[PDB]
Protein backbone atom coordinates (compact mmCIF):
# COMPACT_ATOMS: atom_id res chain seq x y z
CA UNK A 1 0.00 0.00 0.00
CA UNK A 2 1.11 3.84 -0.04
CA UNK A 3 -0.71 4.00 3.53
CA UNK A 4 1.21 6.38 5.50
CA UNK A 5 0.09 4.39 9.18
CA UNK A 6 2.05 7.47 11.07
CA UNK A 7 -0.53 9.77 9.35
CA UNK A 8 -3.16 7.20 9.85
CA UNK A 9 -5.87 6.65 12.48
CA UNK A 10 -7.04 2.61 12.93
CA UNK A 11 -8.43 0.04 15.04
CA UNK A 12 -7.24 -0.83 17.24
CA UNK A 13 -5.58 2.79 17.86
CA UNK A 14 -2.42 2.25 18.58
CA UNK A 15 -0.97 3.58 21.66
CA UNK A 16 -4.04 3.44 23.61
CA UNK A 17 -5.12 0.10 25.23
CA UNK A 18 -1.82 -0.73 25.09
CA UNK A 19 2.14 0.08 25.83
CA UNK A 20 3.22 1.19 22.26
CA UNK A 21 3.41 4.74 21.54
CA UNK A 22 -0.16 6.54 20.63
CA UNK A 23 -0.45 8.32 16.86
CA UNK A 24 -2.60 10.92 17.62
CA UNK A 25 -3.17 13.24 21.05
CA UNK A 26 -7.07 13.51 22.03
CA UNK A 27 -8.42 16.82 23.43
CA UNK A 28 -11.31 18.47 24.80
CA UNK A 29 -14.56 16.54 25.33
CA UNK A 30 -12.79 13.85 22.93
CA UNK A 31 -13.09 10.09 24.12
CA UNK A 32 -12.22 6.97 23.27
CA UNK A 33 -13.43 3.42 22.52
CA UNK A 34 -12.34 0.28 21.17
CA UNK A 35 -14.97 1.24 17.85
CA UNK A 36 -14.65 4.86 17.72
CA UNK A 37 -13.44 8.28 18.58
CA UNK A 38 -16.33 10.28 19.95
CA UNK A 39 -15.02 14.04 19.61
CA UNK A 40 -18.20 15.09 21.30
CA UNK A 41 -21.07 13.78 22.74
CA UNK A 42 -24.33 14.44 22.01
CA UNK A 43 -24.24 17.27 24.94
CA UNK A 44 -24.42 20.99 24.42
CA UNK A 45 -21.04 23.61 25.00
CA UNK A 46 -18.60 21.00 23.74
CA UNK A 47 -14.95 21.54 21.88
CA UNK A 48 -13.11 18.32 21.02
CA UNK A 49 -10.05 17.22 18.44
CA UNK A 50 -7.47 14.85 17.66
CA UNK A 51 -4.50 16.02 16.71
CA UNK A 52 -1.18 13.83 14.41
CA UNK A 53 1.51 13.41 16.52
CA UNK A 54 4.10 14.19 13.44
CA UNK A 55 4.15 16.85 11.01
CA UNK A 56 3.16 15.67 6.82
CA UNK A 57 6.11 16.13 4.54
CA UNK A 58 4.08 14.37 1.56
CA UNK A 59 3.47 16.55 -1.13
CA UNK A 60 0.83 14.45 -3.11
CA UNK A 61 -1.91 12.51 -0.63
CA UNK A 62 -5.20 11.30 0.00
CA UNK A 63 -7.13 11.21 3.18
CA UNK A 64 -9.88 8.95 3.56
CA UNK A 65 -12.03 9.39 7.25
CA UNK A 66 -14.42 7.49 7.92
CA UNK A 67 -17.02 8.84 10.23
CA UNK A 68 -20.34 9.48 11.93
CA UNK A 69 -22.17 12.14 12.67
CA UNK A 70 -25.49 11.03 14.48
CA UNK A 71 -27.96 12.27 17.21
CA UNK A 72 -31.96 12.44 18.90
CA UNK A 73 -32.37 16.14 18.54
CA UNK A 74 -35.55 16.61 16.72
CA UNK A 75 -36.32 18.85 13.27
CA UNK A 76 -33.07 21.16 12.87
CA UNK A 77 -31.92 20.86 16.08
CA UNK A 78 -28.80 19.47 16.03
CA UNK A 79 -25.21 20.81 15.49
CA UNK A 80 -22.54 22.22 15.08
CA UNK A 81 -20.59 19.69 12.86
CA UNK A 82 -17.16 18.26 11.82
CA UNK A 83 -14.31 19.88 10.47
CA UNK A 84 -11.00 18.31 9.25
CA UNK A 85 -7.26 20.22 9.28
CA UNK A 86 -4.46 20.08 7.48
CA UNK A 87 -3.06 23.28 9.98
CA UNK A 88 0.60 24.78 10.89
CA UNK A 89 -0.70 25.09 14.41
CA UNK A 90 -2.38 21.79 16.46
CA UNK A 91 -4.31 21.24 19.50
CA UNK A 92 -5.85 24.54 19.99
CA UNK A 93 -9.64 24.64 20.99
CA UNK A 94 -11.88 27.26 19.58
CA UNK A 95 -15.64 27.86 17.79
CA UNK A 96 -14.61 26.77 14.58
CA UNK A 97 -16.31 22.95 15.09
CA UNK A 98 -14.01 23.10 17.87
CA UNK A 99 -10.84 24.40 17.06
CA UNK A 100 -9.39 27.66 16.60
CA UNK A 101 -10.11 30.76 14.24
CA UNK A 102 -7.79 32.50 12.08
CA UNK A 103 -5.93 29.25 11.25
CA UNK A 104 -2.67 28.49 8.89
CA UNK A 105 -3.89 26.38 5.98
CA UNK A 106 -6.89 24.51 5.23
CA UNK A 107 -10.12 23.40 7.00
CA UNK A 108 -13.20 20.97 5.19
CA UNK A 109 -15.96 22.00 6.60
CA UNK A 110 -18.91 19.14 7.53
CA UNK A 111 -21.40 21.77 8.86
CA UNK A 112 -25.15 20.57 10.56
CA UNK A 113 -26.65 23.19 10.80
CA UNK A 114 -27.70 26.48 8.89
CA UNK A 115 -26.90 29.75 11.80
CA UNK A 116 -27.40 31.90 8.60
CA UNK A 117 -31.17 32.92 8.47
CA UNK A 118 -30.89 34.45 4.53
CA UNK A 119 -29.00 31.39 3.03
CA UNK A 120 -29.58 29.81 -0.06
CA UNK A 121 -27.60 26.65 0.46
CA UNK A 122 -29.02 23.26 1.61
CA UNK A 123 -27.73 21.55 4.59
CA UNK A 124 -25.70 19.54 5.77
CA UNK A 125 -23.04 21.60 4.03
CA UNK A 126 -19.69 20.34 3.27
CA UNK A 127 -16.59 23.02 2.50
CA UNK A 128 -13.14 23.74 2.08
CA UNK A 129 -11.39 27.34 3.51
CA UNK A 130 -7.83 28.25 2.42
CA UNK A 131 -6.26 30.47 5.45
CA UNK A 132 -3.16 32.45 6.19
CA UNK A 133 -3.97 33.37 9.14
CA UNK A 134 -5.76 36.81 8.19
CA UNK A 135 -9.72 35.13 7.70
CA UNK A 136 -11.98 34.46 10.28
CA UNK A 137 -15.17 32.08 10.21
CA UNK A 138 -18.16 33.97 10.23
CA UNK A 139 -20.53 31.67 11.97
CA UNK A 140 -23.69 33.49 11.25
CA UNK A 141 -23.39 33.53 7.44
CA UNK A 142 -22.31 29.83 7.91
CA UNK A 143 -18.75 30.85 6.40
CA UNK A 144 -20.18 32.14 3.44
CA UNK A 145 -17.61 35.02 3.08
CA UNK A 146 -14.69 32.46 3.57
CA UNK A 147 -15.73 29.52 1.36
CA UNK A 148 -14.00 28.33 -1.93
CA UNK A 149 -15.96 25.69 -2.63
CA UNK A 150 -18.85 23.58 -1.40
CA UNK A 151 -21.93 20.63 -1.77
CA UNK A 152 -24.77 19.85 0.16
CA UNK A 153 -24.36 16.42 1.27
CA UNK A 154 -26.78 13.85 3.33
CA UNK A 155 -24.07 12.68 5.53
CA UNK A 156 -26.53 13.31 9.11
CA UNK A 157 -28.10 10.02 11.09
CA UNK A 158 -27.15 7.50 8.02
CA UNK A 159 -28.33 3.13 8.09
CA UNK A 160 -24.62 2.15 6.85
CA UNK A 161 -21.19 4.00 7.17
CA UNK A 162 -20.37 7.18 5.60
CA UNK A 163 -17.13 8.49 4.45
CA UNK A 164 -15.23 11.10 3.18
CA UNK A 165 -12.17 11.73 0.98
CA UNK A 166 -10.26 14.79 0.41
CA UNK A 167 -7.20 14.50 -2.27
CA UNK A 168 -4.42 17.24 -2.37
CA UNK A 169 -2.37 17.17 -5.48
CA UNK A 170 -0.56 19.54 -7.60
CA UNK A 171 -2.50 22.21 -6.21
CA UNK A 172 -5.59 20.59 -7.00
CA UNK A 173 -7.99 19.94 -4.04
CA UNK A 174 -10.49 16.94 -4.22
CA UNK A 175 -13.39 16.23 -1.58
CA UNK A 176 -15.61 13.05 -2.48
CA UNK A 177 -18.38 11.73 -0.54
CA UNK A 178 -19.77 8.33 -0.02
CA UNK A 179 -22.62 8.22 2.14
CA UNK A 180 -25.14 6.01 0.35
CA UNK A 181 -24.03 2.41 0.59
CA UNK A 182 -23.30 2.23 -3.11
CA UNK A 183 -19.45 1.95 -2.46
CA UNK A 184 -18.57 5.05 -4.71
CA UNK A 185 -17.06 7.91 -4.35
CA UNK A 186 -19.40 11.01 -5.31
CA UNK A 187 -18.04 14.53 -6.28
CA UNK A 188 -18.39 17.17 -4.17
CA UNK A 189 -15.75 19.73 -4.22
CA UNK A 190 -13.08 20.01 -7.04
CA UNK A 191 -10.70 23.17 -7.15
CA UNK A 192 -7.25 24.17 -8.23
CA UNK A 193 -4.71 26.86 -6.94
CA UNK A 194 -4.34 25.71 -3.70
CA UNK A 195 -1.48 26.84 -2.35
CA UNK A 196 -0.48 24.50 0.96
CA UNK A 197 2.68 23.95 2.37
CA UNK A 198 4.67 20.94 3.63
CA UNK A 199 5.00 20.19 7.62
CA UNK A 200 1.45 20.88 8.53
CA UNK A 201 -0.54 18.37 11.21
CA UNK A 202 -3.55 16.75 10.18
CA UNK A 203 -6.30 17.09 12.63
CA UNK A 204 -10.47 16.61 13.12
CA UNK A 205 -12.18 18.36 15.28
CA UNK A 206 -15.97 18.67 16.63
CA UNK A 207 -18.02 20.98 18.30
CA UNK A 208 -21.49 21.51 19.64
CA UNK A 209 -23.09 25.24 20.96
CA UNK A 210 -27.11 25.44 22.02
CA UNK A 211 -27.79 22.53 19.84
CA UNK A 212 -25.40 19.12 19.74
CA UNK A 213 -24.94 15.46 18.03
CA UNK A 214 -22.48 12.81 18.42
CA UNK A 215 -19.43 13.59 16.46
CA UNK A 216 -17.72 10.21 15.50
CA UNK A 217 -14.49 9.61 14.02
CA UNK A 218 -14.07 5.65 13.46
CA UNK A 219 -10.72 6.03 11.15
CA UNK A 220 -8.79 8.20 8.83
CA UNK A 221 -5.84 6.34 6.30
CA UNK A 222 -3.65 8.39 4.44
CA UNK A 223 -2.14 7.37 1.39
CA UNK A 224 0.95 8.49 -0.44
CA UNK A 225 -0.05 9.39 -3.89
CA UNK A 226 2.43 8.23 -6.57
CA UNK A 227 3.25 11.96 -8.49
CA UNK A 228 6.55 12.73 -10.23
CA UNK A 229 7.90 16.74 -9.61
CA UNK A 230 10.75 17.87 -11.19
CA UNK A 231 12.20 25.06 -3.93
CA UNK A 232 11.00 24.78 0.38
CA UNK A 233 8.35 22.97 0.30
CA UNK A 234 7.44 23.94 3.95
CA UNK A 235 7.68 27.89 3.56
CA UNK A 236 4.64 28.04 1.03
CA UNK A 237 2.28 30.05 2.66
CA UNK A 238 -1.27 28.91 2.04
CA UNK A 239 -3.16 30.77 -0.50
CA UNK A 240 -4.99 30.11 -3.40
CA UNK A 241 -4.29 31.07 -7.38
CA UNK A 242 -7.83 32.01 -9.23
CA UNK A 243 -9.03 31.84 -12.86
CA UNK A 244 -9.94 35.21 -14.04
CA UNK A 245 -13.32 35.59 -15.44
CA1 LIG B 1 -23.48 26.57 10.34
CL1 LIG C 1 -3.98 4.93 15.53
CL1 LIG D 1 -30.06 5.98 5.37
Amino acid sequence: EHLKREHSLIKPYQGVGSSSMPLWDFQGSTILTSQYVRLTPDERSKEGSIWNHQPCFLKDWEMHVHFKVHGTGKKNLHGDGIALWYTRDRLVPGPVFGSKDNFHGLAIFLDTYPNDETTERVFPYISVMVNNGSLSYDHSKDGRWTELAGCTADFRNRDHDTFLAVRYSRGRLTVMTDLEDKNEWKNCIDITGVRLPTGYYFGASAGTGDLSDNHDIISMKLFQLMVEHTIDWTKIEPSVNFLKS
